[PDB]
């Protein structure tokens, strides 16, 4: 059986008067993510991880972020792949993410047509180090397993 | 069969006044990590990720009276992964530290992790990188670990 | 069905007077990457991921930072030897995915060429090799164009 892995990376700046949307979840915060779309850093990293696993290139080559994640899933199936699992990490000094995670995971599992038990979202601070630890941006990392 | 991957990340500040412990190994150095075992946390996180059990923060709170050191948490993690129905297939990882030299300590760390995970030794790998004097890591202000894990149900 | 995964990281400083070589492609640019070898950040990260998947240590173990035979070393040749030691360990490579993070130059026009180089060195079809390119959204030393980073994941099978 023809397994493939992919890995994704994303980061966006924290700016004033933007809403903070991570994993499809709007979170109350003084700042939000700057990007050309809704800047959903978690969903972007997963998207890239999925594109990588199917050897379809990346987010820049192909293109709200949930519609984009859905399209990615469609193009992955187009290529003949099925998604086995997604895992990920959000790196954010603030605000607290713990309470929003199950929701993010539910958003992701819906968009990808996966059962909840095949999707995971983890959260880390940056221990006050670098631009992340200063709350100047937020990073996400993702890993995806697919099979042909 | 029913394979899953997981990935882990971790970082801790590196300052005078503490012992340096990485992958269960104490390392002579003029600094230490605020036990703070980056390598073992990233790997634990990777294992929960693969199992889709959340993360180390949900399982072992900076609160709970039940918790101990990073190898104990790794064992408990492994046991919880087993109960969800997953056997661990392999682990790989990278420590990014500008200093001190990690090469001599690598087989020791791999030995701890394989013991803790109940794996054949040839299923655990640990790599080491500098950050080429770039950023907080390259200035020695902290140390990062990265981990990946394959599991099967 | 004895599958293994690996992951890899690399960074190098971007400096005046050096060739810019990434994924084995020489990119026209006024700066290049600094290292002992040709400092190909992408191939190094992929080499790490392969060594890691096979549990063979890492690129420092196999091709020391200090052995003068690796001065100006072609990193494609290092990747090929890596693939060779992975197969000799009994693994076949199934796929590689990877990411480059760089403020500049534009990497999109060279990405296919990099994928081609990697697929040849690993003896894979193009459709099992993927290369992605990111900016760091202007954050940190990567945003300041001080270095270029790469990440890789590889799946192999015994
Ligand atoms: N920002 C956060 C980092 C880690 N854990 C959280 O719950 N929130
Ligand atoms: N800190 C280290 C960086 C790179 N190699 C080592 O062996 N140790
Ligand atoms: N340096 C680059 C970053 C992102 N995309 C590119 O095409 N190039
Ligand atoms: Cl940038
Ligand atoms: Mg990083
Ligand atoms: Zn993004
Ligand atoms: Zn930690
Ligand atoms: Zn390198």
């Amino acid at each position: 059986m023809d397994f493939r892995i992919g890995q994704g990376y994303d980061v966006h700046q924290l700016v004033p008067g933007r809403p903070l949307i991570i994993g499809g979840v709007t979170i109350p915060y003084e700042r939000g993510l700057l990007g050309h779309s809704d800047a959903d850093v978690l969903l972007h990293a997963i998207t890239d991880a999925l594109f990588g696993a199917a050897a379809l290139g990346d987010i820049g080559r192909h293109f709200d972020s949930r519609a984009l994640l859905r399209e990615c899933a469609s193009r992955v199936a187009q290529a003949g792949f099925a998604i086995r699992n997604v895992d990920s990490t959000i790196i954010a000094q603030a605000p607290k993410l713990a309470p929003h995670i199950d929701a993010m995971r539910a958003n992701i599992a819906a968009d990808l047509d996966l059962p909840l038990d095949r999707v995971n979202v983890k959260a880390k601070t940056n221990e006050k180090l670098g631009y992340l630890g200063r709350g100047e941006g937020i990073e996400a990392q993702a890993a995806a397993l697919v099979v042909r």
